[PDB]
């Protein structure tokens, strides 16, 4: 049969969690498809149907500096790496699910926060109240699996078919940040009085959208200068959301005001501090082989405190 294979250098380096996916867009579909055979098997999905169904998916995220296709497949990518390294934690359907929940997450995505949406009236904040650009999200998902020869899913039964559906539901909607903080802090919880219980769904729940966190942030567990690139990515898109605030005649809070651009290296200080470490530290505490994500947001947090003190 049709096995893809990579060259050496991706072979090798497509398994550690700090690989870049690189510049070549055209070999994106290849690296993911490469993925799913190795995490899922070759007979999770029919080729054409798979191929069909990337490319559609590809064409559904938009020309954005930072929330594009490259963000999807990144995304995917570490969602491999956590999978690879937990071999015997996931059902067969979460396997499949997740890789598929990564590509997909951000379908569509404009550059804006659901709060811009919310303050531009945009017609998706009265579909989708909370959750805007997410709910939106697996609204596309679902879409493009209902175009002719899109199915991928059509060996399954109708019920292992609305399973794997809700495993990509509750994941995609687990990438809206506002809710990770009190999921984050609920798992912190059940992990130190030990009632957390990987039998329960509602627990594999809350720990599979911490892993959808872990991989829709881990810009921040990259070789140094993957990091600092992807964050002028992102802060282009911040940047010109503070720009269409200004237009609404609202202040824009700082991450998102280019006036704010020199305060840039204490901003990322407080993400790693707020959000990306208790992020990785809770995922390592439950999932002990995604270290590695850690220690490399902790060498990227050292990297930040380098360019206050001015050594960089
Ligand atoms: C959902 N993700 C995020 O919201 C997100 C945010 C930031 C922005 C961090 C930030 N900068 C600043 N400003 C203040 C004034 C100058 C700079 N304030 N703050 C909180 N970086 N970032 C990364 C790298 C990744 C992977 N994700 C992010
Ligand atoms: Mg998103
Ligand atoms: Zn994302």
């Amino acid at each position: 049969l049709m096995q893809f294979t990579l060259p050496v250098r991706l072979c090798k380096e497509i398994e550690l969690f700090h690989f870049d996916i690189g510049p070549f867009e055209n070999m994106w579909p290849g690296i993911f498809v490469y993925m799913v055979h190795r995490s899922c098997g070759t007979s999770c999905f029919e080729l054409e149907k798979l191929c069909r169904f990337i490319m559609s998916v590809k064409k559904n995220y938009r020309r954005v500096p930072y929330h594009n296709w490259k963000h999807a497949v990144t995304v995917a990518h570490c969602m491999y790496a956590i999978l690879q390294n937990n071999h015997t934690l996931f059902t067969d359907l979460e396997r499949k699910g997740l890789l598929i929940a990564c590509l997909c997450h951000d379908l569509d995505h404009r550059g804006f926060s659901n709060s811009y949406l919310q303050k531009f009236d945009h017609p998706l904040a009265a579909l989708y109240s909370t959750s805007t650009m997410e709910q939106h999200h697996f609204s596309q998902t679902v879409s493009i699996l209902q175009l002719e020869g899109h199915n991928i899913f059509s060996t399954l039964s109708s019920s292992e078919y609305e399973q794997v559906l809700e495993i990509i539901r509750k994941a995609i909607i687990a990438t809206d940040l506002a809710l990770y903080f009190g999921n984050r802090k609920q798992l912190e919880e059940m992990y130190q009085t030990g009632s957390l219980n990987l039998n329960n769904q509602s627990h594999r729940d809350r720990v599979i959208g911490l892993m959808m966190t872990a991989c829709d942030l881990c810009s921040v567990t990259k070789l140094w200068p993957v990091t600092k690139l992807t964050a002028n990515d992102i802060y282009a898109e911040f940047w010109a959301e503070g720009d269409e605030m200004k237009k609404l005649g609202i202040q824009p809070i700082p991450m998102m005001d280019r006036d704010k651009k020199d305060e840039v290296p204490q901003g990322q200080l407080g993400f790693y501090n707020a959000v990306a470490i208790p992020c990785y530290t809770t995922l390592t505490q439950i999932l002990p082989p995604t270290e590695p994500l850690l220690k490399a947001c902790r060498d990227n947090l050292s990297q930040w405190e380098k360019v206050i003190r001015g050594e960089e």
